[PDB]
C-alpha cells in the first residue's frame, strides 16, 4: 500500500512508495513496536539472488536495465560464485553501493550530502601496516585543514569469516578513558575498556584527559597491532565561549573528524567488515551527547558552578541553562578555527529539504524518528514534527559484535 | 512472539524483562518490516464481538481483586453473558467501571505521569441524560480537580455507546482552551491551533470577546442530540500571569496560561464497551506549555519576540538564540506556577518518576507499555533519563482512544 507521512507544522503530506522494496526486518510486529531499542533482535544459494537484487538495482539507476551489459554482469557473478563461492564488486559498484548505503542510512541525519562521497577502495591490502596507510590518507584527505570532506576506506570483504578484516577502534579519533584507584573516571569512561585492551597491547598510556587512542588493526583475522597516528593529522579544537571568558579555562577540547570505524557494510551479499567512513560533527553530538552525557565527561555541573546558577532544585533549569551555553561554546570554537561543523537547526532544515528530494525522486525515505531528533530543542527543530517511516533498504550500514568478543589469539 | 523481550538503559545498564507484551490486544501500525512509531494516527459491537471482550475484562478485574475462579467471579460471568444474549450490551459494575477508569490510565503508553494512575478520582456520570447535566457534571469536575491549585487527577464518565446515533460527545478538545481567530489579513489572534473550533462555537452563538487568551465555552452533546453552549462559570477557571524570576521585562509580554489540562474528545474503551464522553484531567509538566503552547511555530510562536528582549544575536542559528529563549521561557512557566501555588512538574522530575514508575511496572507487572516519540520531553532530551531507556510499545485494553471530530460525523438534527 501507499503510505502517508505528514508534517504536523506544515501540513505537508507525502507519499511513501519506496517502503516496498524492502526486504529485511525492521523488528517490530503488529502488535509490538520497538522503534526505540537499540539493536533490535554466507552460502552461494544465499548469495546469487543478493548479487543480481544489487545489479538490477544499479544498472537501474544507470538506466540500462536489461542491457547487454546488465546481462553479461549477470552471468558472471553466476560463475564467479558457482567456481568461488564469492564474487569481486567493480568499482562503479563498489562506489554506487557505498553511497547508497549511506542514502538508506535510516539514523542519519546528515543524508542530504550522500551523493558526495569521496570512496577508497583499499580491497587489495593484506596486512596491518597496509590498513594503517589506507586509515592515514583517509584521515588526511577527510580532514583537510579543517575543510572537512566525506570519505569512506573499504577494506577486502570477509571470505570464511576467520580471515576478517576489523578496525577495532569504533571510532578512527577517540580519547582515551582511565579508571582511577577512588573509582573515578579519567578522559572518556566509553572507551576505558578499549583503552585497558590498548595497555594490555602494549600503548603507554600519558594518562591524561583527551589522550588520543593508538589505531588497534586487524588484517585476515590475525591479531590485532598497534599503531600511532601522526599527531599533525589529527585536528583539535580547544574549546572557548565568545562571552564567557572563563570557558576555556575549564580545559576542554574534542577532535574535529567523526569517524565509525566498527560498522559493517553490506553490498550485494558481500560483507565489509572494516569501512571506516567519516563527515563531519553536528555540534549537539559534542555539547550535548559527548559532554553533559552522565555516563561520558559529564561536565553540567562544573559548567553549571561556573555560571553561579542556581542548582538546588531542578525546576530552576540550571541543567538546561548550562547545556545551551556548552553548545554555544562547540559550535563557535569550530567555527572560529575554521572547522566544518554544522548546528542542529541548519542540519534539521537540510533534512527535511532532503526527505522532500527523495520523496519526490525516489518515492520515499527510510529514517528512524528516534536518532534524526537532536538531543536538545527537539521540537523547535522542524523534524520533531515530520512523520517519517522506518524500513531497512539495501546496500546498508549494520552493526557488528565487537572484536574482543569473537577472536582467538 | 518470544515470551521475554529485554529493554535496556543505556546510560545505568539495567536490562529489564517484558512478559506483558504477551497480552497486547491492538495494533500498533507497524509491520516487520515497516516501523510507524512516529506517526500520530496510525455501527457498533455485535453479540458475538462483545462475549468475549467482556470476559477478557471480567477475568482481568477478578483476577486484579484475587477472586479468580470465584463464585462470584463464575456469576458476574453469567450475569454479563445473560445481558449481551437479551440486549445486546450490558452495564460496568462501580468498582469496574473504576478499575477500568484507572487501567486505561495506566495503559497509555503516549503518557509521562502514569506514576500517579492509582490515584484517580472516577466520576460516575451514566446517568446524565441532556446537555445542561453533561455541563453540572463538568463544572463540578473542573472545581473538584482544581482544588484551589492543589490539582487532583479526575476522570467524569458519560454514558456508553448503544447503537452509535446516540453519542454523548464533548466537542472541546479539551475543557478549558483559548479561542483563534483568524483575521482577514491572514494573521491569527489568539491559539492558532483552535481556528476551526472556534469558528463552530461562533455559528452556534457564540460571542466572541476576540482576544489573545479567551477561555472557549463547551459545546456539548448529548444521547445523539445537536450540542450545546455553556459558559464555564469564569471563577472555576484557575490562570496564571507568567513572570520571570530574574527578567522583569518578561511580565510585560501579556502571558498567562490556565492551570488544567484536561482531555476531552478521546474514547475510554472498557470490555468492549466504548464510552465516547470520558473527559480526564492531570496537571501541567511545564514544558507542554513552555515548548509547545508557547514555542511552536504553529502556536503562540513568542521566541522571536522573548529573543529580542533578552538582546540575543538572531542572525545566525549558530548563536542558538532559539535555544536560549527557549530554556528562559520554562524557566518563567515553571516559576509562575509555583509561585501561585498551582501544582505543575518540571521535566527532569517527571522522567525521573516515569523511570521508577516504569521499573515497579516491569517488577509487579511484566512491563510497562510507553511510546519513546511522546515521552521524551520536547527540549533538553538526552539529559533526562527517559532518553536513553529502551521503551516497548503495544495496546493494552482498557484503553483510551482516538476517535474523529464529532463535527465531522454529526447528522443535524
Ligand atoms: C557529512 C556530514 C554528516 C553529518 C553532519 C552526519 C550526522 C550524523 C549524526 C548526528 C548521527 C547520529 C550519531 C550518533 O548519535 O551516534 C549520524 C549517524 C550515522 N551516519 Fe551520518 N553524518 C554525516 C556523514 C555520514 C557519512 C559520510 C556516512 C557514511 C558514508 C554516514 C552514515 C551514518 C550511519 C550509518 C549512522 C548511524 C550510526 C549508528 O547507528 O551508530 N554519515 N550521522
Ligand atoms: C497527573 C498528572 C499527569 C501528568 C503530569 C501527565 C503528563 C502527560 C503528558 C506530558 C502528556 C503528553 C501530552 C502532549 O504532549 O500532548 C500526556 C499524555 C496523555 N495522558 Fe497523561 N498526565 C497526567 C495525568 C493523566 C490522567 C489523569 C490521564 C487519564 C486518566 C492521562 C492520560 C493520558 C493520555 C491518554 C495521553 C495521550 C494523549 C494523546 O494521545 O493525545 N494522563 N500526559
Ligand atoms: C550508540 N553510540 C555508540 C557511539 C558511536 C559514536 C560515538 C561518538 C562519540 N564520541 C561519535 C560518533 C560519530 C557518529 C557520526 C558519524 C559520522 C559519519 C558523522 C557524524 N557527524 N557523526 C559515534
Ligand atoms: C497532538 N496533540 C494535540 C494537542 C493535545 C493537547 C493540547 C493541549 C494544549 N494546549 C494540552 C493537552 C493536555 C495533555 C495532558 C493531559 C493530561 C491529563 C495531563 C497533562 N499534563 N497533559 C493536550
Ligand atoms: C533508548 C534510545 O533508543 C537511545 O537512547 C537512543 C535515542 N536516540 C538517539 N539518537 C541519536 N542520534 N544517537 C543515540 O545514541 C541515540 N540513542
Ligand atoms: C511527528 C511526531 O510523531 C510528532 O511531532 C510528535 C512527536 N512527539 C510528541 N510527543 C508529545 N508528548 N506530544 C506530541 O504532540 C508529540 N508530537
Ligand atoms: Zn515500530
Amino acid at each position: 500500500r501507499f503510505l502517508k507521512v505528514k508534517n504536523w507544522e506544515t501540513e505537508v503530506v507525502l507519499t511513501d512508495t519506496l517502503h516496498l522494496k524492502s526486504t529485511l526486518e525492521t523488528g517490530c510486529t503488529e502488535y509490538i513496536c520497538m522503534g526505540s531499542i537499540m539493536h533490535p533482535s554466507a552460502t552461494k544459494d544465499q548469495l546469487f539472488p543478493l548479487a543480481k537484487e544489487f545489479i538490477d538495482q544499479y544498472y537501474s539507476s544507470i538506466k540500462r536495465f536489461g542491457s547487454k551489459a546488465h546481462m553479461e554482469r549477470l552471468e558472471e557473478v553466476n560463475k564467479e560464485i558457482d567456481t568461488t563461492s564469492t564474487y569481486q564488486l567493480k568499482d562503479t559498484e563498489l562506489i554506487y553501493g557505498a553511497k547508497h548505503a549511506w542514502r538508506n542510512a535510516s539514523r542519519c541525519v546528515g543524508r542530504i550530502q550522500w551523493s558526495k562521497l569521496q570512496v577508497f577502495d583499499a580491497r587489495d591490502c593484506t596486512t596491518a601496516h597496509g590498513m594503517f596507510n589506507y586509515i592515514c590518507n583517509h584521515v588526511k584527505y577527510a580532514t583537510n585543514k579543517g575543510n572537512l570532506r566525506s570519505a569512506i576506506t573499504i577494506f577486502p570483504q570477509r571470505t570464511d569469516g576467520k580471515h576478517d578484516f576489523r578496525v577495532w577502534n569504533s571510532q578512527l579519533i577517540r580519547y582515551a578513558g582511565y579508571k582511577q584507584p577512588d573509582g573515578s573516571t579519567l578522559g572518556d569512561p566509553a572507551n576505558v575498556q578499549f583503552t585497558e585492551i590498548c595497555i594490555q597491547q602494549g600503548w603507554k598510556p600519558p594518562r591524561g584527559r583527551f589522550d588520543v587512542l593508538p589505531l588497534l588493526l586487524q588484517a585476515n583475522g590475525n591479531d590485532p597491532e598497534l599503531f600511532q597516528i601522526p599527531p599533525e593529522l589529527v585536528l583539535e579544537v580547544p574549546i572557548r565561549h565568545p562571552k564567557f571568558e572563563w570557558f576555556k579555562d575549564l580545559g576542554l577540547k574534542w577532535y574535529g573528524l567523526p569517524a565509525v570505524s566498527n560498522m559493517l557494510l553490506e553490498i550485494g551479499g558481500l560483507e565489509f567488515s572494516a569501512c571506516p567512513f567519516s563527515g563531519w560533527y553536528m555540534g549537539t553530538e559534542i555539547g550535548v551527547r559527548d559532554y553533559c552525557d552522565n555516563s561520558r565527561y559529564n561536565i553540567l555541573e562544573e559548567v553549571a558552578k561556573k555560571m553561579n546558577l542556581d542548582m538546588r532544585k531542578t525546576s530552576s533549569l540550571w541543567k538546561d541553562q548550562a547545556l545551551v551555553e556548552i553548545n554555544i561554546a562547540v559550535l563557535y570554537s569550530f567555527q572560529s578555527d575554521k572547522v566544518t561543523i554544522v548546528d542542529h537547526h541548519s542540519a534539521t532544515e537540510s533534512f527535511i529539504k532532503h526527505m522532500e528530494n527523495e520523496y519526490r525522486c525516489r518515492g520515499g525515505c527510510p529514517a528512524d524518528w528516534v536518532w534524526i531528533v537532536p538531543p536538545m530543542s527537539g521540537s523547535i527543530t522542524p523534524v520533531f514534527h515530520q512523520e517519517m517511516l522506518n524500513y531497512r533498504l539495501t546496500p546498508s550500514f549494520e552493526y557488528q559484535p565487537d572484536p574482543w568478543n569473537t577472536h582467538v589469539w
